[PDB]
């Protein structure tokens, strides 16, 4: 029988404004027997009419596969409204049900600090360049490093990590040639989350 | 929740924890787990090999029904130290009535050259200064395999308020993570030393600290 999953937007289209966030209801195992397939949308169980329905499209493995689209208000995903995707099948004796929100809690600021290489390091080719980023609630962030007005390719960032008082912290790691840094370049470590002042932050470090 | 649908028993196979195999004083053991496990038929057999040869060491311990009505069965088996850091095999093969066949998984070290971590220890910011518990970092990169234990301690005693990001693996093929030890700002301030250790395959003794302090 068919299996649906329900996925959020990501943070970055729901932290600015202008992006488009979209909920996603994903629909496989539909059968050749019974290929047809409905999606009624509700926001707080107020039924929309604007989603973006995709004609289907068979898999490898002879089933199908239907997608369904629902663009949401930034405002709407942020004050933490309910979604659902109720899938219809001739073969659902009863129709499928998913609905997705914001993580609930009290929404926390994340704290940022960036974190110089250590002496150690400095013998070394390339230093690290370090951001810290803890407290927050929920998990959802994005976080970024650039530098002169430019985003920085060689940074990696760690998965949020749930914290001994219920928020979450990572750390973000830059990772640039030793004479960038020497000649007292500034790097910024920004980061994007719902609880911060216009959604956004910024911190800087430099020698 | 109550009721119980289901396709057959699922095994997952887990290594020995890193501070096990990198001590000689310590117990590392391979861990087979059984789950969805029917109610309608609990028996599971484990056979364990090593390198092919069976083995008979191992501990099978009572099943656990969890709050489905599945059970889940647990078998250890204890390694080596030797057999497991110089890559022998390791096999599980798990036997139940649900199982049109009996499964088998297998383990060992990861394969790939090892690559020593390298150790940093990173003061608190500046602008954390003005917070009443600060952040001690150690950030441990280059490394592989991803196996590795890092644990806090100051003055002898073990300090324990600390979370540590899982391994991640970096741009050229190595892991790295970070530790946070968090302390009351006046233990920072008071000038006492912490130290970051850390046990890893590819250090000389598989053992390294780095300290940190005002
Ligand atoms: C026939 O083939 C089908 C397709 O493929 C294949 O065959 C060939 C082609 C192969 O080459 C290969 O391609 C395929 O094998 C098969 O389809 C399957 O069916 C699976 C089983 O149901 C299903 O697994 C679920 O996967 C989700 C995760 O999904 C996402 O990740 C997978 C893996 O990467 C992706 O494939 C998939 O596309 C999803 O990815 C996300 O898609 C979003 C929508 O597009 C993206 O978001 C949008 O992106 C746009 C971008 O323009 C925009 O930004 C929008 O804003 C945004 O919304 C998103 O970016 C993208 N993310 C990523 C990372 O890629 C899992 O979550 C599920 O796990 C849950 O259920 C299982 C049990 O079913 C359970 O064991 C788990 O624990 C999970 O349970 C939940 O658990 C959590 C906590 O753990 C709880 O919170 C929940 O309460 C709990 N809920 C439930 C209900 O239990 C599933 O594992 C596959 O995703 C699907 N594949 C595809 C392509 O659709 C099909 O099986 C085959 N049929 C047969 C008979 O073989
Ligand atoms: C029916 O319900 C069962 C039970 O599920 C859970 O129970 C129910 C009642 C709810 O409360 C659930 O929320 C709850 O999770 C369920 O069984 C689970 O099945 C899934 C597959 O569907 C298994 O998932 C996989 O997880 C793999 C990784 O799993 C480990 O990490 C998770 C944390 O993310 C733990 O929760 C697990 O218990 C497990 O822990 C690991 O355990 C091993 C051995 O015990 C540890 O190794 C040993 O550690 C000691 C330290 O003391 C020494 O160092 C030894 O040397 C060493 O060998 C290991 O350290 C530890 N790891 C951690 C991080 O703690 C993942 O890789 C797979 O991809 C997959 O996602 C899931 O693990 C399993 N749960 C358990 C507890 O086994 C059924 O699926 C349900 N069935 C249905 C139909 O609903």
């Amino acid at each position: 029988g068919p299996s649906v999953a329900l996925f959020p937007p990501k943070p970055k289209d729901t932290l600015m404004i202008s992006r488009t966030p979209e909920v996603t209801c994903v629909v496989v195992d539909v059968s050749h027997e019974d290929p047809e397939v409905k999606f009624n949308w509700y926001v707080d169980g107020v039924e929309v009419h604007n989603a973006k329905t995709k004609p289907r499209e068979e898999q490898y493995n002879s089933t199908y596969r239907v997608v369904s689209v629902l663009t949401v208000l930034h405002q709407d995903w942020l004050n933490g409204k309910e979604y659902k995707c109720k899938v219809s099948n001739k073969a659902l004796p009863a129709p499928i049900e998913k609905t997705i929100s914001k993580a609930k809690g009290q929404p926390r600021e994340p704290q940022v600090y960036t974190l110089p290489p250590s002496r150690d390091e400095l013998t070394k080719n390339q230093v690290s360049l370090t951001c810290l980023v803890k407290g927050f609630y929920p998990s959802d962030i994005a976080v970024e490093w650039e530098s002169n007005g430019q985003p920085e390719n060689n940074y990696k960032t760690t998965p949020p990590v749930l914290d001994s008082d219920g928020s979450f912290f990572l750390y973000s790691k830059l990772t640039v040639d030793k004479s960038r840094w020497q000649q007292g370049n500034v790097f910024s470590c920004s980061v994007m989350h719902e609880a911060l002042h216009n959604h956004y932050t910024q911190k800087s470090l430099s020698l």
